[PDB]
């Protein structure tokens, strides 16, 4: 007879759940979705490639066994997918010098790498301020001490490069940090080419351990290879690094889970022990990734048809969405005025990524909820849940809400 | 510059790793395949059904968003799948006593579990002797108590029922315990039927917690209701317990990692506690399960002439590989004369699963690996690889390798 269950309590979760509960917990129709972290289509429903699609026709018609996967990852995924992050060709790429491996989506690359930390003497993580919710939950509850970097500028609403790049410079050497360099979750503020050389230059007097968090590749810009630049000058004068990469918006493969993390290792022979030591860290928890994940990625990025016909529904894709965000501050600097409110909205459509972030909505996201719209507790936006139906009701009730106070 | 690579040793991996090296490490063909955890086909090449590559069509066709999980796991998933190991119809299921959740396989619901007993007062785990190696690793590498029960009689070469209750008898109280109750790994040894009643008595006795390992539900009978009679024995006259259970043999589903957890409850509120539980332990490390393999087995599972199907080249599936086990030590009875042997082979008959278990082979594992047959450290031995070509060879060289001494 289980009695174990007579010490337990139940759990706050993260602000990003209360909210999953919230939307779908109401009686009203016309109910608006902005916390979710999935990307909507014109219809206010969840998005999906032709490309993808295809992809998995394609996969039911090549494959007919379903082996365990040796392996961690394949051949043509650990090559195909490490194209997309230090591009063709590479320094690191044919010179065998990246270990990569097949995870469960982003969080399943995050933590097999913070498991992999522990394995070191990796007592300390620098995040950078204000940081995805995740990356916290994900770095405590494994008992590392988490330090904050100064980042995002909170009145300006922008990077503040001068803090930023101070912090940089006086936390201890070779300190493990965290970078989102594009799409920023939540903050939406990638970096600047201007800064980049900068960078490069501190982090080799420093000596610092990098690990890019990219669950965005394609979101910030128009060309796909643009958000991940800084990597790919961090790899010219070759610095060594790590990447956790997702294709759960990319790709539009949410359920699917599918993601990768890369290890930059300085000899041939670095690669095969790292190799080992994630083999066996794997075997502590679920032995090996999904075959068929893999494979449908594997079809997609392998066949230049569809690699073609999907970055051009990508380019599509942001496209749109920055485009969303500004009519969206467009028609709140107009309703704004029925209120005869003073705000400069025009700041935030520098932002780029599947959200927008505005801190002065913190205030008003619990008065948001009696009207049907739902918004995160910090002020992170889901901007593909705008349609041009939505707009005026959106920002009317921003600004009347807003104005309560 | 990461240079945290310095103190990296490389490591031992488990037995049957260091052999999955050894079988695709040499040039000769007419290499034997027995170490594999997997079931070979008639031309010994993996297995799959009919019924799973239909499912697998089947969900192409009904399916085209791809969303995340809530979830951990659907509706009929929980319901579809605890039909398997509860029966229909059950005192526990309609009225929602089973909490379950999809998991990577019973790799993946084991390790989730124990997460989740490390979240209790749960310092101690007890594990019959000798122990799925797997079971070691995941519960030592994160600091409980490891201790065993005497189970296996070495030289009788069945289970040692007196001692076997002894232990189950004074070990503390509210111990929690890991049983294989069918098709044993690496054993292949099940539990008669005449001692489940005593055991529900001990059990009941002694409050004992009990974690059930159910990896291969229709391999030690024809009827594969028969193999989780201990389970539902145990549900009538109510005791609470947990379910791993993995369909990766079950389905031929090998590397979908298609497994679930299932959790005994109290009440239909209890329910909703562990559930936010198991969601949060879930969420510092992958945060959802793979939808694609979660649809295949809802489609099969779900639909009438599927299941029916499957359950039939299942049924027709334990058959042939308990007689190519009977097969098997019959032919060394033969050889053995040709070297004048004394061994009593008909006491490895008995033994039920997709192994047999021949301590004996332990002292002869390494010699048998100049001729180029592969077989675990222990005497495991898959019996799934041995092709009516097969058996004169490998037979053979068991009696001619154990003549060498
Ligand atoms: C910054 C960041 N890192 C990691 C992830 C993890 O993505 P996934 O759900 O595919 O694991 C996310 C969410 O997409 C994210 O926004
Ligand atoms: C006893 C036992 N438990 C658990 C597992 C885990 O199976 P999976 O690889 O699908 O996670 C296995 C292997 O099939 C096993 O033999």
């Amino acid at each position: 007879m289980d009695k174990l269950l007579s010490s337990l309590e139940n759990i706050e979760v993260d602000n990003i759940l209360k909210t999953a509960r919230e939307f779908k917990e109401d009686t009203c129709e016309e109910k608006i979705n902005l916390s979710i972290g999935v990307c909507c289509n014109d219809d206010g429903d969840l998005h999906i490639f032709d490309s993808v699609l295809n992809a998995d026709k394609l996969v039911t018609e090549n494959y007919k066994e379903k082996p365990y996967l040796l392996g961690n990852g394949t051949e043509d995924f650990s090559t195909l997918t490490q194209n997309l992050i230090f591009g063709n060709n590479s320094k690191y790429i044919e010179d065998k010098k990246i270990c990569t491996i097949q995870c469960i989506g982003g969080t399943g690359a995050i933590f097999v790498l913070l498991e992999f930390l522990k394995m070191l003497n990796v007592e300390t993580l620098y995040v950078t301020n204000p940081p995805y919710i995740n990356h916290v939950n994900m770095i405590e509850s494994r008992g590392f001490n988490l330090k904050y970097i100064n980042f995002f500028d909170y009145n300006l609403i922008d990077i503040n490069y001068d803090l930023f790049l101070n912090d940089l410079r006086n936390i201890p050497n070779g300190s493990s940090v965290i970078l989102q360099i594009s799409c920023y979750n939540p903050c939406s503020v990638n970096i600047e080419e201007k800064y980049f050389d900068e960078i490069i230059e501190i982090v080799l007097h420093k000596k610092h351990v990098i690990i890019f968090d990219i669950a965005y590749q394609g979101f910030g810009h128009t060309n796909l290879e643009e958000d991940v630049l800084l990597i790919r000058k961090f790899e010219e004068k070759n610095i060594a690094f790590s990447v956790c990469q997702s294709f759960s918006k990319n790709m539009s493969l949410y359920g699917e889970r599918a993601g990768a993390l890369h290890i930059v290792c300085k000899n041939q022979e670095e690669k095969k022990i790292v190799f080992n030591n994630l083999c066996f860290i794997v075997r502590k928890f679920y032995s090996s990734p999904v075959i068929h994940t893999n494979r449908i990625l594997c079809q997609l990025l392998n066949n230049q048809n569809l690699k073609l016909n999907w970055i051009k529904e990508l380019s599509q894709l942001s496209q749109r969405i920055t485009n969303n965000r500004i009519l969206f501050f467009n028609k709140l600097e107009t309703y704004q005025k029925k209120y005869n409110l003073n705000y400069d909205w025009n700041v935030y459509k520098k932002q780029r990524g599947l959200f927008s972030f505005v801190p002065l909505l913190a205030k008003i996201a619990e008065h948001l909820k009696t009207h049907h719209i739902y918004i995160i507790n910090n002020g992170r936006i889901n901007v593909s849940g705008i349609t041009k139906n939505n707009v005026d009701y959106i920002a009317d009730k921003i600004c009347l809400s807003l104005s309560q106070i």
